[PDB]
């Protein structure tokens, strides 16, 4: 059929295991037949990474920065058993972290809602998006064991004693053995977090809430609150008002409670640790990870990386490897493509592309909603594990493919 | 009447909960028990009138006789200081009591089958234990104006038995923020003992959650101490009861928690305990069915109270002569749970029986008689005025049912 010309190159990052499998199928059956796009391919499989000494990972990030918009497949984050499983030169760092830090920007997780599929928190009918500040609180902290009595201090010595002054803060006086830890964060990173959060809220046309425990951590957390407020008043307030959306700081205690009581439909910006823990809570609350997507947004709002929020689905890959039946959800991976192409269409002002992206999504979701064709993970939420309620990994892709063709005739 | 061997320490509170507290004592307690109630008025006024001294006297008394029954109290803050013209912004009475008694607070929701929960699958209590000693809650934080180094420095009292430590935390290339916190093996060990005794008492599985994958030393310490404490005194008891202890990464626990049907205990570090307690409570429904107990390491001192506040919004209406529908179930349980502990300690099976009948009468007023306050009716999808009853009407109903229940 007629192909849509994609003006700017799209960066594609291949992953491994199960997702690598459905990725190739999604491409040939759902993308390549309708678009004339130039894909800058970067293989991020563990095998490819271990070979290039993890260089392709960096090269891929650079590519995304250069062209704007990357579309990524889940990848394996090597650990102990992984190093032996593939005979790696060493436990490489998670490609997700390496790319995220190279591009700057923040990651926002968004669940896809399908009416027909109940949520564990049934009241949730609209997505609750979680943005996580992944810079350096507890994830870059220094912790140790205090052996016995003594004093603990936080000491800061400025590189320039003329403008700033030294700090020597008393933390605690141990009367026995125990534990200690110190962490940091910077104005620069927090500022990017704010910018990335406001731009996504504008794009999504959703209310934005920042959560901290500023009542306790008066300075530390207070810092996040002040920078968001400052960045807001100066560059986004007027834009939030035109759309009818609002920004607001809320105590993590209140936000968290108001969150599970709501019906959803808004964005929560959170600090490293809260974002980590709350993302797992929200995802599970909506249901299957097969419906959790994610988008990386930079402060300048010119660079994006699109990828499913779940992993390589290793357990399903073990079955696949033996020829055993699998029911893996391809929905999130498909949306990695549609959301990435959508951004591609927006930056190049190519409505044609944007239109196709919304059609791919519609075809995908109506397959479940209207036709009732779905994978096991989805059927489980309905209370139907009978091998007649769900369909196989490939059967689902076949269904959406057929549906796309139909909905594409206009 | 039923004779309560040891004295029960009673702390009175403020606003709406103070109102229901007096009606409860007089209608559901005093008529059936011959108990010596050591009374302590912990209202905002009483506290500000004694420079917060009754608070301490109260805790000391709980420490003396064992169990305490407390009414929700007002925690001073900028706003409250102007409202009552408080001399000083007195700190949380719960905190002060917690410090004197040591011990850990466990939040347990009351599940009434007829009343739906927001997380529909939760049909069994999910109890959260909070280590409220001090991580972020006793940390020192500061702003960092610009480029410079940041270090953690430890100097031992006896540089003969311990080595000093000077760890590079970070080199700022720009302005930012810094923070440091601590915890002690002592409190962690206390936190462990209380958790285990509560699991044994409730006969439920116990789970400890941390981020020991990132905070290898700090959180690995909680893990190791709990394990040590577990094997040192509770493993066999757990084995006899058929319950299990386990450490879980917070990421896994929380995901598992929301996917479960409830029925277990989660011991959490200070911060997670705080945030997760609010999630769990809201998942079950009204804060009106939320209870809590303070449990000391030795397992001989308890403080029972509603897990909710003074219900200020409802108090104003009460002030304007307007009708109210405040759920008193949680307050009544504060009495029942406390009295149950009193009996367990005094080996007074009679007191324990009363306690269980008071809880049966209360809950059945809702489950069978269909008499409930507004919060519960709303949870049932009933938004009609005729669907619920007033604060006093509900108490009147429990009172009547209690009399019938006691008959046999
Ligand atoms: N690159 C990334 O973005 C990323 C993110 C996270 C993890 N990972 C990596 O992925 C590998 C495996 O991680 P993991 O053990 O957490 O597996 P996972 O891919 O995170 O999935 C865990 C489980 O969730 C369910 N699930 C996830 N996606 C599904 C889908 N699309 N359809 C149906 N069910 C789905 C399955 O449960 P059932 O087995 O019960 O069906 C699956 O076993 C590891 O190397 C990990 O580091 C990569
Ligand atoms: N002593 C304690 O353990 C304790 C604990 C928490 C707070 N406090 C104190 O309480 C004051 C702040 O209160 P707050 O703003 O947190 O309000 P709250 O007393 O915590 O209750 C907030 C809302 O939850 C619902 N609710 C709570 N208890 C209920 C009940 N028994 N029956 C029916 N509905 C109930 C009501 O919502 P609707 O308005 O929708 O009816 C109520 O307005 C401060 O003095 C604070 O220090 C004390």
């Amino acid at each position: 059929f007629s192909k849509i010309k994609v003006k700017q190159p799209v960066v594609e990052l291949d992953g491994d295991e199960m997702t690598r499998i459905i990725w190739d199928k999604i491409k040939k059956k759902l993308i390549l037949p309708y678009l004339d796009v130039d894909l800058k391919y970067y293989d991020l499989s563990v095998e490819s990474r271990d070979a290039t000494s993890d260089k392709i990972t960096q090269d891929a990030a650079e590519a995304i920065k250069k062209y704007g918009v990357g579309i990524k497949c889940a990848t394996i984050t090597p650990d102990e058993a992984r190093v032996k499983e593939f005979n790696l030169h060493k436990m490489w760092k998670s490609p997700n972290g390496t790319i995220r830090n190279i591009l700057g920007g923040t990651v926002f997780r968004e669940p896809i809602v399908i009416p027909r599929i109940p949520r564990l928190v049934p009241r949730w009918e609209k997505p609750i998006i979680i943005g996580r500040h992944a810079h350096g609180d507890q994830y870059k902290a220094t912790d140790t064991l205090i052996p016995g009595p003594g004093s603990l201090e936080l000491v800061y010595k400025p590189s320039d004693p003329t403008t700033a002054q030294p700090q020597t803060l008393k933390v605690y006086d141990y009367k026995g053995s125990g534990v200690a830890m110190a962490m940091y964060n910077t104005d620069e990173s927090i500022e990017g977090f704010a910018h990335s959060s406001f731009k996504l809220a504008i794009d999504k046309k959703l209310n934005l809430f920042l959560s901290t425990k500023n009542t306790i951590l008066k300075k530390y957390d207070g810092r996040f609150k002040d920078i968001f407020q400052e960045v807001y008043e100066a560059q986004y307030k007027s834009k939030f008002e035109q759309l009818g959306i609002h920004y607001e700081h809320r105590l993590i205690d209140d936000m968290v409670a108001q969150m599970i009581k709501s019906k959803g439909g808004f964005i929560m910006a959170l600090k490293n640790y809260d974002g980590d823990v709350q993302s797992d809570i929200v995802a599970q609350g909506f249901g299957s990870l097969g419906l959790m997507t994610s988008i990386l947004v930079t402060p300048d709002g010119k660079t994006f990386e699109s990828e499913a929020a779940h992993g390589t689905v290793t357990r399903h890959y073990r079955k696949y490897q033996k020829g055993e039946e699998t029911s893996t959800n391809s929905i999130a991976s498909i949306f990695a493509w549609s959301r990435g192409l959508l951004k591609r269409g927006e930056l190049d002002n190519t409505p044609a592309l944007c239109k196709f992206a919304n059609i791919l999504e519609s075809a995908t979701l109506n397959t479940v909603q209207q036709d009732g064709i779905m994978t096991k993970d989805l059927a489980l939420a309905c209370g139907n594990n009978e091998r007649s309620a769900y369909v196989t990994t490939e059967e689902f892709l076949d269904a959406v493919e057929k549906r796309l063709q139909k909905e594409i005739k206009s």
